[PDB]
């Protein structure tokens, strides 16, 4: 019993980190097999930051100018390529740390782990939503670019985000490992409209049934709704409309708790209409959205 | 910018787990050096569980009893003794990745992230703060014994708890690494008191300032207080009481931010009596207390 915002275990990816240094400018690298995966911004200057040329910068840069360090150990770059937003090094040793991985692009909703990193150093581990708007809300200083959000199934690292830019209003955007980024995001140093983000209302019902698993039940009611129904309401709140692939999906945690999907939405319906009246669940005072349904099954069944 | 409830990466600990099995129960044992710790109740049967005589139970078993397994790998056991709540299994080798290490017992109110493990194989980790009153509000399962908490400064790990029960409230107990336990608990299956417990105050305040920090500033009022004052306010309010060694313990954050730590107890007064009023601070909808003075500062500095 008892439920917790919980991140994968960070090991795997501690192995991986690495401090890449180009001209002034230091952020972590992802050392994957014989290639680092960095931010393309590692090779901009102050002046340069407000509209980067960045194939114009990366010319003047060659696999030396790219300092690149493991631990207390240096390797060796003996070549560099521009990928979207990302730097791809390659290197004349392959990470013997390399766990089984795979690049992965997350879809807005989804839940994933971030490793803080400084200077190719682990500092803690966290786990967050991708938002709808495609934003994430992290926790990021300057030099924090460059570390990654994963999940792990089994021995599978799934790579699918690198962090690149903090925003004027605070909140974060990044890449996924191929440097496309995730919304309408640029990386240069510019106010950037983020849009409308949502609350994510398929993972709000994932975290009423993990309450009702783990007995915080008092905002069960006698009511039922409708997709329809509940979806008026949803806009109202600015919740992400439900669908069936929704109702889909917490099909297994319907039938753990036997609470039907609208009989859930039905309870949802009524703390958006008449909020909390003071009281907690599983802790928080608000409606939370950063546990999946897939979430919410692995963290009630032990899985490892 | 942001501020999350953020884990010490968990590598170092991952590093260090183990499956341990005693007849027909498993759980995690921790694996340093040439000695796997583990909580004393592997060597019980259902129906010792009500009040197990554990000298006669330990008596019992041989080293050939207990099996260890580290991944894959089995550990020869070459020694057993009991330690207080804790079993020390001697095995004939040293673990290679044992990290720097220190057993510390901490104190009501601090902090520490818990890997939880099933079948010596890591899960999740979360950060948690030890109640007042010597409970933690953890995410465990059938399984999740013999998990730890630590906490990390630079390359050494502290390693503070092990897990061994969960109470019939759904809260967590469990001991230092010498198997002492934390609070008035015994490792027997009956209802147990845990005693009143309080809201972390200096946490709190940690927090508030943190808030400040990030942009959270619409609770900063034109009012003061004193401690007597508000100590008033935490007595109503089931808070610890504050004092001055708490006040030192924030003078870091109050000389970053530049407001005076009995000005934040005032809008912390006004918070406890006015409530939030449908508002959110760093995303939170109630005072939040799993953040001790330091773990703010690190946060806020980026500490690896
Ligand atoms: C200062 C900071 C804090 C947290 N995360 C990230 C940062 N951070 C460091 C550099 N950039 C940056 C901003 C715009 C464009 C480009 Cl190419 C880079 C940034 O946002
Ligand atoms: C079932 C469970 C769930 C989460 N954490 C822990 C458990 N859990 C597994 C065994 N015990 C136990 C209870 C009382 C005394 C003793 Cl010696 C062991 C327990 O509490």
């Amino acid at each position: 019993s008892g439920f917790r915002k919980m991140a994968f275990p960070s090991g795997k990816v501690e192995g991986c980190m690495v401090q890449v240094t180009c001209g002034t400018t230091t952020l972590n690298g992802l050392w994957l097999d014989d290639v680092v995966y960095c931010p393309r911004h590692v090779i901009c200057t102050s002046e340069d930051m407000l509209n980067p040329n960045y194939e114009d910068l990366l010319i003047r840069k060659s696999n030396h100018n790219f300092l690149v360090q493991a631990g207390n150990v240096q390797l060796r770059v003996i070549g560099h390529s521009m990928q979207n937003c990302v730097l791809k090094l390659k290197v004349d040793t392959a990470n013997p740390k390399t766990p089984k991985y795979k690049f992965v692009r997350i879809q807005p909703g989804q839940t994933f782990s971030v490793l803080a990193c400084y200077n190719g150093s682990p500092s803690g581990v966290y786990q967050c939503a991708m938002r709808p708007n495609f934003t994430i809300k992290g926790s990021f200083l300057n030099g924090s670019c460059g570390s990654v959000g994963f999940n792990i199934d089994y021995d599978c690292v799934s790579f699918c985000y690198m962090h690149h830019m903090e925003l004027p209003t605070g909140v974060h955007a990044g890449t996924d490992l191929e440097g496309n980024f995730y919304g309408p995001f640029v990386d240069r140093q510019t106010a950037q409209a983020a849009g409308t983000d949502t609350t994510i209302t398929v993972n709000v019902l994932a975290w009423l049934y993990a309450a009702v698993i783990n007995g915080d039940r008092w905002f069960l009611n006698r009511f039922t709704t409708t997709l329809n129904d509940f979806n008026l309401v949803a806009m109202k709140y600015n919740y992400e409309p439900l669908t069936q692939d929704h109702v889909d999906i917490l099909g297994p945690l319907s039938a753990q708790t036997g609470i039907a999907v609208l009989d859930m939405c039905a309870s949802l319906k009524e703390l958006l209409q008449n909020g909390m009246n003071g009281r907690t669940i599983l802790g928080s005072a608000l409606l939370e959205d950063e546990f999946t349904p897939f979430d919410v099954v692995r963290q009630c069944s032990g899985v490892t």
